[PDB]
């Protein structure tokens, strides 16, 4: 399917006058040339010339063809080709003795260039001595343009079992007309001319005298370009005479696109030739038996028990050293610093809320310790270290409902959770035993986009709700009492708190946006500019803490953490919970009926974990390494259960935080995402720092609560870039004249996008209203009811081509 | 291999160049026109049928075109 | 300036005597909002989000639109005092 092509020229060495064969260019689906230094240039496509191809055709219409030659060595091939040249009266008998000595000559590769000092073009003469060309020369085009590591890449690009072709060029003053010789070996055989171990199948030999409008390097390039095509190579594999080769060459030239010189070429008109070439390519495969090229799975059902687990282990673990090593950039440190605040603040908020909700049966210290434990364990033993675990909202409402039901029935709260965890352990073992996660394949882009957009919208609304609460706590009055005690909390309003908080948030957001924009600017040396823009969030945070720390009299709400490693409620709880019973015996009916909430917990965790893993690990976000699904689920449920045994709460992967973490460890190209930095160190550092947060009272005591609001708004706004549903909503307002050149705009009508997006937005509105409904626990169910809609209802309204064009598994490919 | 519409298009393309029309205005015989025609065709490039995507191949040809034009106006 | 305590038995008939709690910060907020809105509408004039006639007429009155928005905003606020323009009574 692919071969190796080597251009050889007869050159002369500067040190002592003698002739040798020198390589000049290589072809593995692309052309590479070598300069005077001895280093090959950058890969590029091949662009031949009119005269070279014209003379190639002229010499090939009458050149000889040798098929199925039974030779292995160079001497026999040269003798046979010279005999065939003599037979057809193309070369004189008195010239063979010189030609055989000229051809059977030493071949030198690039490694011997500096050992000789460089090479120059040479011309053979009747005597046999090198000579300078008589016609004037000019610098070659490819070596002047493109030439101003690689061998290993050459070694893998060649297929393990394939053939090679060699093309030889050279000028001879004692000849009449140029001659071309094409020979195909019966069996691929090695040759001493090429040091590469690839065997050789075809051989071209090109001779002739000097004449105007003939350049031998360019014609050799043309021959190599002709040989590089797959269709012509197959034709050569099946050719029986010269007529078929002539017809193939005529077809190759017929479906070729030549463009003339112009005065002021422009990239706008030049992009009107995109279809035309395609059509020509189609014509090239209209008469070709082959088909055009440019027009294992992480998940698969397995017949053996626990196949997915071992598959993921063997697929992931061999990258451990690379994952450890890849964390030596300061961008990782900046991302760690960012995620530290981004993970502590919701943890503190949820810990406080649960503290006032369950009468301090569940507090802050327990959940932070649990978070550290399930983060460190998942970072050491996980397959995808880009996920961040943490508490969520549905977990909170579930805990509230469970506590209310237990209060109604009169049962304990911390005791039933142990049996809940036991049932979760049994369910997760049963599910992983049957590897029933393949259902994730049924989820297309539709529900994923819906979930991401609704989560981001809820995040933004929560941030604004906290800010409006900050105003409502201290309204705008004319008189304020100064004799108020503020030790637990300031009683009564204060003069300048809300406005200062709003100003601080605006400053944080504005500085973050300015640094983000300046990162892509061109205002400094590249290293310094990238380093400065890499630390935008800590820079803004430091500037704002200096600014408000300079302010003395005004009060702003600050971060608070518990004092020490103490349980939330030492009055009725201990470090170890007795499963049998603390104050009252646990009823048999309660353990036998505890299976019901475990199902809901498992369903919630399952759905959120796989949808988050799908969103983070999309192929579009230049994710080269694979992502495991079953082992990560096993880990998260296992640590959740073991934490529930000790009384600490279970957690789950967080969508927004993980997406921001992925975006932080993203290297962009000058735009295009160049690569993503994958490592495990960030999780360990985050877990260690959140664990040590109790030891850093002086630092967190000076951080206001309002500054992190700007950071939250920044994260919420930034995490909406990759969403395509948001782009379609933006296109709902643009006129059809300014729509982009994506396929799903041209292929279907505009009001069809409007109908699709309207149905989707109705689905989101239903999700929001059921979220606000007190029967919020039935929120996931309708979500899975979205699955039939794409599989059944949409083909009843749209068509298969349209549905494949909109709900495409790939973004660029549709 | 003769489509007269394409031949007329080629003649129009020849006439569309500044240098060729300047030489035709300054011409006095057929040899000068032949020399101008060969000079015009010397700075033209052929793109073979390649299996690469169309967009990258079409945007990669800008520098060689710049080189050809820079050699043309010398 | 910003202090911890302010006297509330202060005459405000001729001009503001003594410091006041919420004047400077609200004034700064108004300025920042006005500048941000003016820049946003100036940019939106050159955008491609509406029919050309409607987009151009909307962008043409960007500065008065921002001014009217902010006068509505501070007019809705009642208790705090903000400095206003004063003109001579007659010729
Ligand atoms: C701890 O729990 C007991 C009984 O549930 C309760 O009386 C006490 O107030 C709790 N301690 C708190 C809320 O600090």
């Amino acid at each position: 399917h692919k071969v190796y092509v080597e251009l050889q020229e007869l050159v002369m060495d500067e040190k002592n006058q003698e002739l040798r064969w020198m390589e000049a260019a290589r072809w593995v689906q692309l052309e590479e040339n070598l300069g005077e230094n001895g280093a090959w240039g950058r890969p590029h496509l091949s662009h031949l010339t009119f005269w070279s191809l014209l003379e190639l055709r002229r010499v090939f219409t009458k050149g000889t063809v040798l098929l199925d030659l039974q030779e292995t060595s160079l001497a026999g091939v040269a003798n046979q080709l010279l005999d065939r040249f003599i037979f057809e009266d193309q070369i004189r008998p008195q010239d063979r003795e010189e030609l055989l000595r000229a051809l059977l000559l030493k071949h030198s590769h690039a490694g011997e260039l500096e050992a000789l000092g460089g090479v120059k073009p040479a011309v053979l003469t009747r005597s046999g001595d090198p000579s300078q060309p008589l016609l004037p020369q000019h610098s070659s085009l490819e070596t002047q343009l493109f030439c101003e590591h690689s061998p290993s890449g050459i070694l893998e690009k060649i297929p393990p079992d394939s053939e090679a072709t060699l093309v030889l060029v050279g000028r001879a003053d004692f000849l009449e007309q140029p001659v071309l010789g094409f020979v195909r070996l019966q069996e691929a055989a090695e040759l001493e001319a090429v040091e590469l171990p690839v065997p050789i199948r075809f051989l071209f030999v090109l001779l002739g005298p000097e004449a105007p409008h003939i350049d031998y390097t360019q014609l050799g390039r043309a021959a190599a370009t002709l040989m590089s095509e797959r269709v012509f190579r197959i034709d050569a594999y099946m050719a029986q005479s010269r007529g078929e080769l002539l017809h193939s060459l005529e077809g190759f030239l017929d479906c070729s696109l030549v463009l003339p010189p112009t005065d002021a070429p422009s990239e706008q008109a030049l992009l009107s030739l995109v279809p035309v070439q395609r059509e020509l390519l189609r014509r090239r495969y209209q008469s070709s038996p082959a088909k055009p090229d440019s027009s294992d799975d992480p998940l698969q059902q397995t017949g053996q028990l626990f196949g997915g687990l071992v598959r993921d282990i063997r697929r992931r673990y061999p990258y451990y050293l690379s994952d450890i090593t890849d964390a030596f950039s300061p961008q990782v440190l900046a991302a760690v610093i960012f995620i530290y605040f981004a993970a502590l603040s919701p943890a503190i908020t949820f810990g406080g809320l649960l503290g006032e909700k369950t009468r301090n049966q569940m507090g802050v210290s327990e959940l932070l310790i649990s978070t550290a434990v399930q983060g460190i364990l998942f970072a050491l033993l996980g397959a995808q270290p880009l996920l961040v675990v943490g508490f969520s909202g549905p977990l909170l409402v579930f805990e509230e409902a469970f506590f209310s039901f237990c209060e109604t029935n009169g049962l304990e709260y911390i005791v039933g959770r142990v049996w809940i965890g036991f049932w979760l352990i049994l369910l997760v073992v049963l599910v992983v035993a049957f590897e029933g996660s393949f259902l994730v394949r049924f989820i297309s882009r539709y529900t994923q986009e819906i979930f991401s957009f609704l989560i981001s919208l809820i995040f933004i609304y929560e941030t604004f709700s906290k800010l409006i609460k900050i105003f409502q706590d201290h309204p705008l009055q004319k008189t304020y009492n100064y004799n108020v005690l503020m030790v637990p909390k300031p009683q009564g309003p204060l003069p300048n708190t809300a406005l200062l908080s709003l100003v601080l948030m605006a400053g944080t957001f504005f500085f973050a946006m300015m640094l983000r924009k300046f990162k892509n600017s061109s205002y400094f040396p590249g290293k310094l500019r990238r380093v400065i823009g890499d630390f935008g969030v800590p820079i803004s945070i430091l500037i704002m803490v200096l600014v408000d720390f300079f302010i003395q009299d005004t009060y702003t709400q600050k971060l608070s953490v518990p004092d020490g490693f103490k349980v939330s409620n030492s009055s009725a709880r201990g470090w170890v919970i007795h499963p049998l019973g603390l104050r009252s015996e646990f009823p048999i009916w309660m353990m036998f009926a505890s299976a019901l909430p475990a199902l809901l917990v498992f369903i919630l965790i399952f759905l959120e974990s796989q949808i988050t893993t799908l969103i983070v690990s999309k192929p579009e976000r230049k994710m080269v390494k694979g992502s495991g699904f079953h082992l990560d689920l096993l880990l998260v449920v296992g640590m959740g259960g073991v934490a529930a045994l000790f009384g600490m709460p279970w957690l789950s992967a967080t969508t927004v935080r993980s997406v921001t973490h992925a975006n932080a460890l993203t290297v962009m190209g000058k735009a295009q995402i160049q690569e993503v930095k994958e490592q495990r160190i960030s999780g360990l550092l985050v877990a260690v720092l959140v664990g040590l947060s109790i030891l850093m009272e002086p630092i967190l005591s000076r951080i206001p609560l309002a500054v992190l609001f700007g950071i939250f708004l920044y994260m919420g706004v930034t995490s909406l870039s990759g969403i395509q549903l948001f782009d379609r909503i933006l296109l709902l307002f643009k006129p059809p004249k300014y729509h982009p050149d994506v396929p799903y705009v041209k292929r279907v009508k505009t009001w069809r996008m409007h109908l699709f997006t309207g149905i989707q937005i109705i689905c989101l509105a239903v999700l929001w209203v059921v979220k606000s409904t007190p029967a919020s626990l039935a929120l996931p169910f309708v979500l899975i009811l979205t699955v039939p809609l794409r599989r059944v209802l949409l083909p009843l309204i749209f068509r298969n081509v349209e549905l494949q064009c909109l709900d495409a598994d790939d973004a660029k490919a549709t």
